[PDB]
């Protein structure tokens, strides 16, 4: 009964919207955090079928429930668009190399 299951990680829609709110504000503020500068453009190399419109931005969602603030990003991400609409929750867990797969 996870709202989203990323490997052995379990996220609720509430966890996802809390992560999305912090990431979108950073986006809107035109700021970033961490060595890899999150949030940033998510191009959809995977060709996932997102229902919302481009552009997409990837922001880390942490299994610890704390909001990402610059450290190790982990394998899971929340992808939201320019309008602050959730596109999907994805993960490196189960995918090869740097690819992603959608969290069920």
């Amino acid at each position: 009964a996870c709202d989203y299951t990323c490997g052995s990680n379990c996220y609720s829609s509430s966890d996802v919207s809390t992560a999305q709110a912090a990431g979108y504000q950073l986006h809107e503020d035109g700021e970033t955090v961490g060595s890899n500068s999150y949030p940033h453009k998510y191009n959809n190399y995977e060709g996932f079928d997102f229902s919302v419109s481009s552009p997409y931005y990837e922001w880390p969602i942490l299994s610890s429930g704390d909001v990402y603030s610059g450290g190790s990003p982990g394998a899971d991400r929340v992808v939201f668009n320019e309008n602050n609409q959730l596109a999907g929750v994805i993960t490196h867990t189960g995918a090869s190399g740097n690819n992603f797969v959608e969290c069920t």
